[PDB]
């Protein structure tokens, strides 16, 4: 009835049933009749169909009277700085997130780098494709190849000083995803010693397919962290607009803790901004940027809410636990680079371990991780979680499921806009304890 691969925030499928380079073809077609006047930036993964799902959409495109400015193999954040640095119509990332082997994406942003969804140009844009019988066109546009990235690697160096980085020892791991390209690119305007984990791209993902939340891909940075005596560690996804950091001893850091430490490293430069953050895990992150003179702003989980109320807020920073991070100067983008940029500048500022800057902040506020469930009838087993603590009176909130605020804990409980599947986060004010009894209580009524 509908094409699959027509996603709430984006493009996602197996190849070719699903997204294939007809497809590819008529969505660029289809994108052209969408956007504003400009040309359009591609970029692309490492996945081995990505180049020719790109020029695909090039072809489409240009067929339509597009312009294209084919930056190359890059990470996702690539094609939200050029878009916006070029002050291009609009840009497409060809990428497969972390998706099996067989599937492949697109992310559409339009001006600005402005999220493309379902609810504002993609389900159009699927319509349109679903319906175009037409013969393709052949190109009335021209392509050019702007693959320098020294504006982009000048904005990134942007956010620190440099004078004040001290030669951190730093584990990076790029998965055999793109993030070992900028790594090296950064590497000679800075001073760290890189351990280079899983370093050059693959698209065949000789050691799987780049997910550092999985635990046996957790390990191999933690391990390397440990083995080389490194400050901390970095892993990325595949088109690196996620990062995730591990501490001296290999701990990985619950993305929440990451929240409350780049909004205090953010606020100490624009004093006084306001800092979105999202509804799953809160308390910690009101804290932090309340005591770092910011103002915190709640907003909905989900990139396109969280960037739409940063530009409303004129927000310097945003974050969310499931480790993105957006920024105003960034074009109100996510960056899998700027968040460990800063993080190495406030280790080597302060002489504090990434472990202690985060440990205080986790003993005040424990959480529960992000707790996913798959039932028979999502809306049955949230009422039966909210009928048991009834008798309570919690403070609830609906801004993103359901909030209820209890006191000593609270909770959060949404329905998935990617999945079909009930999250739910638990926190407490530095009760280990009741965190454990409550998670597993919450937990029996949604299974049962
Ligand atoms: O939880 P969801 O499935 O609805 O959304 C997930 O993907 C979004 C886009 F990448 C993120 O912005 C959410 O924070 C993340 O949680
Ligand atoms: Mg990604």
């Amino acid at each position: 009835m509908t094409l699959p691969a027509f996603k709430a925030y984006d493009i996602r499928g197996r190849v070719p049933d699903e997204l294939n380079e007809d497809l590819a073809r008529r969505i660029g077609v289809a994108l052209a009749a969408q956007l504003d006047q400009g040309p359009v930036v591609l970029g692309h993964d490492v996945r081995l169909a990505s180049p020719a799902l790109q020029e695909a959409l090039s072809a489409g495109l240009r067929a339509s009277g597009r312009d294209v400015i084919d930056i190359g193999l890059c990470g996702t954040e690539e094609v939200y700085f050029q878009t916006d640095y070029l002050k291009a119509a609009g840009g497409v990332m060809v990428t497969a997130s972390h998706n099996p082997m067989d599937y492949n994406g697109m992310k559409l942003v339009r001006e600005q780098a402005r999220p493309i969804s379902s609810d504002t140009g993609l389900f159009a844009i699927r319509d349109t494709v679903a319906a175009d019988t037409a013969a393709p066109g052949e190109p009335t546009a021209s392509e050019q190849s702007r693959t320098d990235k020294t504006a982009y690697l000048e904005h990134l160096l942007s956010y620190v000083d440099r004078s004040t980085l001290k030669p951190l020892k730093l584990v990076v791991n790029a998965g055999n995803g793109g993030a070992g390209l900028i790594v090296d690119l950064l590497a000679p305007h800075l001073p760290f010693e890189f351990v280079r984990v899983f370093h050059e791209p693959d698209g065949n993902f000789p050691n799987g397919i780049p997910n550092p939340l999985l635990p046996e891909n957790r390990d191999a940075t933690a391990k390397a962290v440990k083995d080389n005596g490194a400050d901390f560690g970095i892993a990325w996804d595949g088109d690196f607009d996620r990062c995730f950091f591990f501490d001296h001893t290999g701990r990985f850091i619950e993305g929440y803790y990451l929240v409350g430490l780049l909004a205090q490293a953010i606020l100490a430069k624009q004093p006084g901004g306001k800092v979105v953050h999202d509804p799953r895990l809160t308390w910690n992150t009101v804290e932090q940027v309340e005591e770092a003179g910011g103002i915190p702003v709640l907003c909905k989980s989900g990139h396109a809410f969280i960037k739409e109320k940063m530009r409303s807020e004129n927000a310097v920073y945003g974050g969310e636990m499931s480790a993105h991070h957006y920024f105003r100067e960034f074009a109100y983008a996510d960056s899998g680079m700027i968040p460990w940029l800063l993080i190495a500048e406030l280790v080597s500022q302060s002489g504090r371990s990434l472990a202690d800057l985060v440990e205080a902040r986790m003993q005040k506020f424990p959480c529960s991780g992000e707790i996913n469930f798959k039932v028979a009838d999502a809306k049955a087993s949230v009422a039966r979680v909210m009928e048991h603590y009834a008798s309570l009176s919690p403070e609830l909130d609906y801004t993103d499921g359901i909030s209820a605020d209890f006191g000593q804990w609270r909770f959060n409980l949404r329905s998935s806009n990617t999945e079909p599947l009930l999250r739910l986060n638990v926190e407490t004010r530095g009760d280990a304890a009741l965190l454990e009894t409550r998670t597993q209580e919450i937990s029996n009524l949604l299974r049962g």
